[PDB]
């Protein structure tokens, strides 16, 4: 019983669901078809449970990485956008919504870490990681540090580790090779070594976590931090005069942050797949549709080229997209959980001195492929 003749959509409570409902009202004016938007608690946990029994919403919106698990269980319908429509979104976003080769969702928005800096302390942020040691000594002469960011979670340290060549799983020809892991290769070793060197050279502290770094930046103690769009409102409140820019390069290569793509999937059990496609393609994924959602709650950078080009007039959003285009789409496979735990341990151990960089990464690589 998935009520055919209408559309029921699930989206998280922190998104612009009121704006999404407005798009649904327009769809109804045009077609006479009602669209009901809901934002239940723990909807990402409820979806697999109810879709498994043939129930649930016609459409679900969530970060793409969770869709791999849903596709794994046959909960999502293969979508059918033609080449012309696919051409309206940035090509890399389509790589975040493929499972076993099949497209299983529509990309909506894009999120990645950026370099955030204090324009008063540093109106000219560094383009390379290599110049941060010198910069830190300079700022320290005035009682300020160059950079503080969360060193406890791989999500935040990976950009640097991947810069020169590290990667979670090799993706080539629309699919991941679970046996091809780039955690102990020369590039990862180079990046982690630079990170560890920053710590023993006293430019960064191995125990700095999310709260500590955010506090330091918003209090004007450090000139830079690395964070995502979810952190901007707290900085706005702090009144720090900040900028958001491209992450520094390492060995001349862009830092590579994981990319999260808010996406829309269609329930495999939905008797309204055609309605869903019409709604998603021709109402939501248009400048007018995304604008309606964005006005309610900002989407950040979006997958639709025409609207991203307008949003990008805000340099912070432009930065998010630039870093995302240079980043690594987050793998949507189950082995990614093994990657998180293993890398988390490797970095913590390398930073604390418990393990050398080579041994910490060697052990992590073994765990992930084992
Ligand atoms: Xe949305």
């Amino acid at each position: 019983k998935i009520e055919e003749g209408k559309l029921v959509i699930w989206i998280n409570g922190d998104k612009g669901y009121n704006g999404l409902a407005e798009v649904g009202k327009k769809f109804e004016k045009d077609t006479g078809i009602k669209v009901t938007v809901e934002h239940p608690d723990k909807l990402e946990e409820k979806f697999p449970q109810v879709a498994a029994t043939g129930d649930g919403p016609d459409i679900i919106f969530w970060a793409h990485d969770r869709f791999g698990g849903y596709a794994q269980s046959g909960l999502l319908a293969e979508i059918t956008p033609d080449k012309a429509f696919q051409d309206k979104l940035y090509p890399f976003t389509w790589d975040a919504v493929r499972y076993n080769g099949k497209l299983i969702a529509y990309p909506i928005a894009v999120e990645a870490l950026s370099l955030i800096y204090n324009k008063d302390l540093l109106p000219n942020p560094p383009k390379t990681w290599e110049e941060i040691p010198a910069l830190d000594k300079e700022l320290k002469a005035k009682g300020k540090s160059a950079l503080m960011f969360n060193l406890q979670e791989p999500y935040f340290t990976w950009p640097l580790i991947a810069a020169d060549g590290g990667y979670a799983f090799k993706y080539e020809n629309g699919k991941y090779d679970i046996k091809d892991v780039g955690v102990d290769n020369a590039g990862a070793k180079a990046g982690l070594t630079f990170l560890v060197d920053l710590i023993k050279n006293k430019h960064m502290n191995a125990d700095t976590d999310y709260s500590i770094a955010e506090a330091a930046f918003n209090k004007g103690e450090t000139a830079m931090t690395i964070n995502g769009p979810w952190a901007w409102s707290n900085i706005d409140t702090s009144k720090v005069n900040y900028g958001v820019t491209v992450l520094p390069t390492f060995k001349g290569q862009p830092s590579k942050p994981f990319v999260g793509v808010l996406s829309a999937g269609i329930n495999a059990a939905s008797p309204n797949k055609e309605l869903a496609k019409e709604f998603l393609e021709n109402y939501l994924l248009t400048d007018e549709g995304l604008e309606a959602v964005n006005k309610d709650k900002p989407l950040g950078a979006v997958a639709l080229k025409s609207y991203e080009e307008e949003l990008a007039k805000d340099p912070r959003i432009a930065a998010t997209m630039e870093n995302a285009q240079k980043g690594e789409i987050m793998p949507n496979i189950p082995q990614m959980s093994a990657f998180w735990y293993a890398v988390r341990t490797a970095v913590i151990n390398a930073a604390s001195g418990r393990q050398t960089v080579d041994e910490a990464l060697k052990d992590a690589q073994t765990r992930i492929t084992k």
